[PDB]
């Protein structure tokens, strides 16, 4: 694991990022990516700027160059695929800030697990290959195998995991370096958590667990941070539905684009092509993302809001008119 140099801090450094709000729910990545020729420092830009404008870092002795060292870390790590690369992360950081503070969730979690939910963004798809879990264990592929023979089913995740506690593990980008004790196990644990609760198999459980906490007023206080805390790391990974039409429809594409390239090597190697992942079959994202929206999105947003996310309304006000513009894109075509 090489140390990042001062040549590559500069670079993120120099990006100022004029007329962007990187706080705001209108927020548009796409628009900062084009913005220059140099999109991976702007993004790392974004990201550090999130984290210094939260306040936090400071108050956990995570100095601006250990900050700025594990962003460019994680950084290294993600590849060139079209959705799970680096600025998918960096949208997830960006959507929890948000959703931190301008939702009001803040006031649901300690300023430490605010910290950790910003930094576990940023390390929830480190070295994805854009292919699925599916696609690992119907090929037995080598990491299939390993997940099999140890009884852990997700594939990625842990891989995610793997790959953070190597990051933090170098005192150079461990942004938990400043913690101690109870604390520095609670920022290991409660990342690692809600990594581990991304993997999409488990999101009924999930939803139903935090849901249940929620209207239980003698639930535990522990229990329910920890699931507030995953509850949001999910959300912000499948946020792409709670923001502007035109932002929304750009990831849409890559996910698309990413999805069809796993359907096309498990053509390739004669393994099961799922209708979603199949290139021959579709010819309609508004179908798609309707779909999303009523059997995924709309459901996981407006009950948590409702449980208790009060201050997310504006993700089920999203959601209803993408959906009602989706729906305009079949009625005219
Ligand atoms: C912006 O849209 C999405 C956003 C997120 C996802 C996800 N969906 N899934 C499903 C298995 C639920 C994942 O696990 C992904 C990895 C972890 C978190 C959520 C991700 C999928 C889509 C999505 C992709 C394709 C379709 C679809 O039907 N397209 C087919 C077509 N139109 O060609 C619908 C939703
Ligand atoms: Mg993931
Ligand atoms: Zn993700």
């Amino acid at each position: 694991v090489t140390a990042i140099t001062k040549v590559e801090r500069e670079a993120v450094l120099v990006c100022e990022l004029p007329s962007f709000d990187v706080t705001d729910v209108e927020f548009d990545l796409f628009r900062a990516r084009e913005s220059t020729d140099k999109p991976l420092d702007v993004a790392a830009a974004i990201a550090y700027r999130l984290l210094l404008g939260s306040g936090l870092p400071q108050k956990f002795g995570c100095s601006d160059e250990v900050l700025l060292n594990f962003i460019l870390q994680c950084r290294k790590k993600y590849r060139n695929v079209p959705y799970h690369n680096f600025y998918h992360v960096v949208d997830v950081c960006q959507t929890i800030h948000t959703f931190l503070y301008r939702g009001n969730v803040y006031e649901k979690l300690t300023e430490l697990e605010c910290f950790v939910l910003l930094i576990t963004a940023l390390v929830h798809d480190l070295d994805h290959m854009g292919l699925n879990n599916s696609f690992y264990l119907k090929t037995e592929s080598p990491l299939g195998i390993l997940s099999s023979a140890s009884g852990n089913t997700s594939v990625l995740e842990v891989h995610h995991c793997n790959l953070a506690v190597e990051i933090l593990s170098d005192p150079e980008s461990d942004v938990f370096d400043g913690l101690e004790g109870a604390e520095r196990t609670l920022a290991f644990r409660s990342m690692i958590d809600c990594v581990l609760a991304t993997d999409m198999a488990k999101h009924g459980s999930a939803l139903e667990a935090f849901l249940a906490s929620a209207a239980d007023q003698s639930s535990d206080e522990a229990a329910f941070h920890r699931m507030t805390m995953e509850i949001i790391l999910k959300a912000g990974d499948i946020s792409n539905v709670t923001k502007p039409f035109d932002i929304s429809r750009q990831w849409a594409m890559a996910v698309t684009e990413e999805f069809y390239r796993q359907g096309d090597m498990e053509k390739e190697r004669g393994v099961e092509v799922l209708p979603m992942f199949d290139r021959s079959k579709n010819m309609e994202l508004a179908k798609g993302q309707i779909g999303f929206i009523d059997f995924v999105a709309a459901p996981f947003f407006q009950k948590i809001v409702d449980a208790c996310l009060q201050g997310m309304q504006w993700t089920v006000d999203r959601i209803k008119s993408n959906r009602a513009q989706w729906e305009r894109v079949l009625e005219t075509r």
